[PDB]
């Protein structure tokens, strides 16, 4: 239908934002700390601490798919990748340290962005 064609048309528009908030986040990490998934087998306990692991690349293979249907479903994805690391690692770690960077850098993408796609549908 006339209808279904429309709605791909904006999940993938939709899409298409999410990949610029994407690559500015992704900017926000310039150590390349959230890049890729945690090693299970530089870390095989993580799975026992952290139940839902994310990373930007996990993240962008579900991007690419257009597997995110609102900016809600990207914006948990993307908590999920702070909230794990500061569980994870206490306080005094670089890598809490860069989550709080990311987590404060992140936010001010994700509210402008939150605007257009209200302001674009």
């Amino acid at each position: 239908s006339m209808e279904q064609v429309a709605m791909e048309l904006r999940l993938t528009e939709l899409t298409r934002l999410l990949r610029s908030v994407l690559d500015q986040l992704q900017d926000k990490d310039p150590a390349r700390i959230f890049a890729q998934p945690v090693s299970l087998k530089e870390v095989p306990d993580y799975l026992d601490h952290i139940k839902h692991p994310m990373d930007f690349a996990t993240m962008r293979k579900r991007l690419e798919a257009q597997g995110y249907k609102n900016l809600h479903e990207f914006e948990e994805d993307f908590d999920l990748i702070i909230d794990n690391c500061m569980k994870y690692n206490a306080r005094d770690t670089v890598f809490y340290r860069a989550a709080v960077r990311l987590r404060d850098q992140g936010g001010v993408v994700l509210r402008q962005a939150r605007r257009e796609v209200d302001s674009i549908g």
